[PDB]
């Protein structure tokens, strides 16, 4: 898990050598103790491998210092602390199978979401957790890191244009620090007042997507937020509005699979509302054939554009479609 104990612990030297570590590894991934110099730093590499924010490989041809996952949620955390915008961190953790969430407060005693990706994580159950091994650990570093870049580009674009998700509020490296949205996931919600008007809510939001050129693609139920409002005239009376979270896996309406990844979504659901509710829609569809009309109509802002808004390369994307694809192809 993640064990922020020996953060305060760590000096203004250690918090620099730790950060020559990463950049370190921009170019090499086991780092050599003379390149973290040109980047008296021993007792500092001393305590950040005790702490097991680095680690020493002496294989046979390689000899240095590869950064650990520890270290990169370190030097994350760093930043976001000396930006002000986490103070403290706090006990409650999620751990999710692609990523983990911690709730952090702001000096002002604000609480808020911090998400850290987890690309590449694997679980191992004994016969009688890690990373897939497939790839190097600055690549899933890496990878993580452009899902972070990706989820955090695309909430700024969606909550601009008065899409109900989080308010984004920072990024580092493979984290996002994000508003604490006062909603609970509808999975975890026994039963609704009107399941037609969520339905047409949800539908809507779909639709919302479409014609701003972007498919969720996820839309599982650990993904939709419900958030309820007792009414003012009558406490009695109850209104449900969804909030959508999860973003990394998003792709554009012009996507070659496009039209899978629509339905999908439409379908997930239609497929929950039917087992959850016993909630069956009467209008078929929505389509893809008739949203892919929609995008982007109107005036509707190219919202899937928000990327190569933000130095994304077309590999960086690519590297990263694979990845997710990998993913969700493997759970």
């Amino acid at each position: 898990k993640l064990d922020t104990r020996a953060m305060r612990h760590l000096t203004a030297e250690d918090w620099r050598v730790l950060t020559a570590v990463e950049m370190g590894s921009k170019n090499h991934e086991i780092v050599p103790t003379p390149l973290i110099e040109k980047i008296g730093v021993h007792k500092s590499i001393a305590t950040l491998a005790k702490a097991g924010l680095i680690a020493r490989m002496k294989e046979a041809k390689y000899d240095g210092y590869r950064l650990t996952y520890g270290g990169l949620d370190y030097l994350a955390l760093h930043t976001h602390a000396a930006r002000k915008d986490v103070y403290s961190v706090g006990s409650r953790i999620g751990v999710g199978k692609e990523s983990d969430i911690m709730i952090v407060a702001d000096e002002k005693g604000k609480q808020k979401v911090l998400k850290i990706h987890r690309l590449g994580r694997i679980s191992f159950r004994t016969v009688k957790r890690d990373y897939l091994r497939n790839r190097s650990t600055g690549s899933w570093m890496y990878l993580s890191r452009l899902a972070a870049i990706k989820e955090f580009a695309f909430m700024k674009a969606l909550y601009e244009e008065g899409f109900p998700v989080p308010e984004p509020i920072a990024q580092s490296r493979h984290t996002i620090v994000m508003s604490l949205v006062d909603a609970l996931p509808m999975r975890q919600v026994s039963s609704v007042p009107d399941p037609a008007s969520l339905y047409a809510d949800l539908i809507a939001l779909i639709l919302r997507l479409a014609k701003h050129g972007l498919i969720h693609g996820d839309f599982n139920e650990f993904n939709i937020l419900i958030r309820e409002e007792k009414d003012a005239e009558d406490p009695s009376s109850i209104t449900l509005t969804p909030i959508i979270i999860d973003f990394p896996q998003m792709v554009s309406m012009d996507h070659p699979n496009a039209e899978m990844y629509f339905d999908r979504d439409v379908q997930c659901i239609k497929r929950f509302f039917e087992r959850r509710f016993h909630f069956v829609s009467t209008t078929p569809g929505p389509f893809y054939k008739d949203a892919k009309k929609t995008v982007g109509k109107d005036g509707a802002k190219r919202l899937d554009a928000a990327l190569e808004a933000s130095g994304f390369t077309k590999k960086m994307a690519k590297d990263l479609e694979a990845a997710i694809r990998e993913q969700q192809e493997s759970r």
